[PDB]
């Protein structure tokens, strides 16, 4: 994999990864290293982790620096789902304590599409193929 | 491809795509549709486009709405390069009218690594494998 999408959290990487890998088939945590007692990040937070979503590798970290930005909808994860059941289930899960940008439903451009930010602020688009 | 990384620009999608697909082997524009005279986006801007970077599909659009956000470093594109020549060349190209976050060089964690935002604001990390 030459280009890997890389998510920078500020304390929630591990929780987020555990959540994401539960949503899709063939998704697992590959590797994870966590800060010990002497930092520079807070103890137990992610130094670096690699995980797959449906076989595709993603990376994340917990930043040891607080930044003045976070995730925006300008770079989003576009998910193509095989079935109505899958899109309904994944959307509802990702929507929990999230923010809806376009509610899941029918649009001129799509039989079934939605757009949200999840509870971590990560932007997801979901469509039925 | 179940999960596709999706970039939302405000007028520069096509230029950006042409730029990105020039930087890596086996990268091309797959499909592109552009707004005609009656919008809702400005004429000639991208309705939707799909392109590959080293075989991996990416999507982009030119948003027909101006947003109060853009790209941030919270979601970045992590590139693993095979050779010093490749990393030197791609970094220098992406740095043009960009912003350096970590200059390209040696670090405790890597023989050769850098982190920047390109001229469009898209955040890229580059490392030598």
């Amino acid at each position: 994999q030459k280009i890997t999408t890389f998510l920078m959290f500020e304390g929630k990487a591990e929780e987020a990864m555990n959540f994401y890998t539960s949503l899709f088939d063939q998704s697992e945590i590959v590797s994870i290293s966590r800060y010990d007692e002497n930092g520079p990040g807070k103890e137990g937070t992610v130094i670096h982790a690699t995980f797959t979503l449906n076989g595709q590798e993603f990376m994340c970290i917990d930043s040891y620096v607080n930044h003045n930005f976070t995730f925006t909808p300008a770079m989003s994860l576009y998910v193509t789902c095989e079935t109505e059941e899958e899109i309904d289930t994944v959307f509802h899960k990702l929507a929990q304590d999230g923010a809806i940008l376009m509610p899941l439903g029918s649009y001129p451009f799509s039989k079934k599409f939605g757009w949200l930010n999840d509870k971590y602020g990560v932007s997801w688009q979901l469509t039925l193929a």
